[PDB]
């Protein structure tokens, strides 16, 4: 039976039964962050058509370094509204979140956000609709595109007893094995104590 | 289900909202224009208006109000109590309260809902003495009433997008989430799951 | 209904249901204070008679600006001890509190303390006992007398959205109607918020 | 049928039923403090005899302004170790607390603590054993001696509705009668209220 | 009975019944720290064999100033993977913790950490397997070896009412007898108050 304690609430600690007793001096120097992309232009309503209403079907293809197989979201009904795109991406339930932000009256913006970490930076292309492609396309390799990066993807970086660690998410395991650290903010010289 | 890193920023959700984590900075809380009479009065029952006229109307105009609010003071009574009760009985997004600065010094205060859409232009039709007391024009910040609080909008950043609202109850940032602002906060995180 | 909050725990708020929503910028420049009077000398015990044992009844008369009927406390049983004077005053239960302070062994001191505010400053005379009058008499009108003012009465002075407010007590109501503020400390640019 | 409340957690208040309803403006300008003395030298063990083992009897005499009769702690040949002196003092259970400080491995030091207040400052002498006197002798009246003062004795000083009060302890009664104040920190313009 | 409070939560206190009532002015100028050693090379997996696969037995010998007799951990059972070494060291349960840090994908590192204090600095030699010695050997006397020091051993240093105190750990006792202090951070002019 293992038990863990942290000197700060800004660093949650859990253990497994295999964990060893010990005391760890932890510094968290950076938090993992998810890339977020937003359309450069805004739109008067969430129902107006962001792509070409002449075409029945197009595919939003999303590529990511950690994703083995490209994500292909098909809009095969002719509806290319901001709501239609949002609901198609999200219904795929595949590590990408489409959201709509109203900046103020008559000004709606589409936001696509990945999971955390540099492995999840996005390359978006649209096949079969040059109107929607000119809105949604982004290339994280050349960090150029039609959408804008409002939040850059970043990794969690921390130091455990002098060893520098990097992770895709702020749920840090294997630092050391036996312990799960949840990072909620940058901290200096916190101490996690494990006891049996 | 949804949650927040600070008790100063509340969050609710709806049934079909997406998951995610949102980095939020709140740079300004929405605030409501509040106006007070420049002069104070001995009692809340003494007649503040012209008692030779039976009827007059207080006319209130706001950029966000389609049809101007018309408060009839018909019963011949222009006491501070009557005017407060008249305004509040309309229950139309304007609150009247009385401030007792000290014994026998009473001041009338009118407060709107929050936001710049709710700045007030006040006129009284048919009673010049009451017009002299209550008149205000927010366009030029002129009149015999004084601005106690400046109407102000809520301003915030959600994952890099600057947002403005009339109220401290922010919806549609993004659609799904209802944020409640109580304090200016830096790098707060909301998480939907 | 209504709920209210403060940016500082040093300023407590309460509302009715009728309280208008709004924001209140608050400065507290002076706390209300209660006049406190003490006998000029101390005494060896609390049970020794401080007044003329030759008269059966006498009357302590206390007048204050805010009090319409003068307060009259009769010491009926020929007992003028410090205990008797304290208990007779307190039992009257009329906004005047008597208390005994042992400054040190065989040095006891009688203190009369009113409710806070300048309206409650006290004019004390004793009818029918010159000895007790030579101990308890005080005239706040002229700040002369046989007792000594240990605490000067003062009113609460605060400012709410630019309007100067004055009260006899640190429980401020009617500024505006619907809100009740309890003042415990001088505060600078505190904000009180009331929402529906 | 009486209750009491404080405007600050720094000042704890209770009542007894003879207390009357009222408000009290209290300022605490100084806390009461207990005198504490340490030996100037440290020793390798708590078992080694610190006194002169040529003398059979010696007496640690402890005098305090508020103590009517001096505390006399008598020690024989085998009772002059640090343990022995500590145990003898504490076993007397007479308001002086003896404690051993281990400063590090093989470095031990003796501390004597009185109760709070300036009436409890100590004059320590040892009758009949000069070696143990060279260790334990102290005089508060001139603030000199062979021991060293770690903590200065100090009285509680407070102001209750404009009356300056001084007590030997931080548990303050009879100011006013019917109220007990426990002082934990210096505080300005606090109000206690009874109903 | 006795209770104890602290002016700071960075300094935690407990007291026995007999502890002396009073105040203890406490300055903590150094926290105790435990020597933590790490392998200089990282490995692709925690399953791959680190030792000489031609030898059937080796012993990890660990010596420390405060340990009268050397700790000998035998690796005897056809496995010298990082996990197998970690489990062997931790199964000894003799005040040395082995842990595995994944610095990032396919980079695992073995860490050995002693109890805190200069008495627990480590001399590590492997007997009978030079390939494992080449990985685990360290000499604290000469501050060299095949492992690297990531955290230097250190003693607690603090001052209590003007008496400098030193300890091997951040649980401090006998300063004075009857009071236990837990040091979590350097503190300046903290007061602990013991009340009966």
């Amino acid at each position: 039976s293992t038990v863990a304690s942290s000197t700060t609430e800004d660093l949650k600690v859990s253990t497994t039964a295999g964990a060893a007793a010990g005391t760890y001096k932890i510094n968290v120097t950076q938090l993992a962050a998810a890339q977020s992309l937003a359309t450069k232009t805004t739109f008067a309503t969430t129902k107006e058509q962001l792509g070409d209403t002449s075409v029945t079907s197009r595919t939003i293809k999303i590529e990511q370094p950690g994703r083995k197989e490209p994500l292909e979201i098909k809009l095969d009904k002719g509806d290319t509204s901001m709501e239609a795109i949002r609901d198609a991406i999200n219904d795929a339930d595949s590590g990408i979140a489409a959201s709509i932000v109203k900046v103020k009256e008559n000004e709606f913006q589409l936001v696509l956000t990945a999971n955390s970490g540099t492995d999840n930076t996005m390359k978006i292309t649209v096949e079969g609709d040059t109107k929607l492609n000119d809105l949604l396309a982004y290339d994280s390799t050349t960090n150029t595109g039609n959408m804008q990066e409002l939040v850059k993807a970043e990794n969690a970086k921390l130091n455990v007893n002098g060893i520098d660690i990097e992770r895709q998410s702020n749920t840090v395991t294997d630092a050391p094995q036996g312990i799960t650290l949840t990072l909620t903010k940058k901290v200096t010289d916190a101490t996690v104590t494990v006891t049996k």
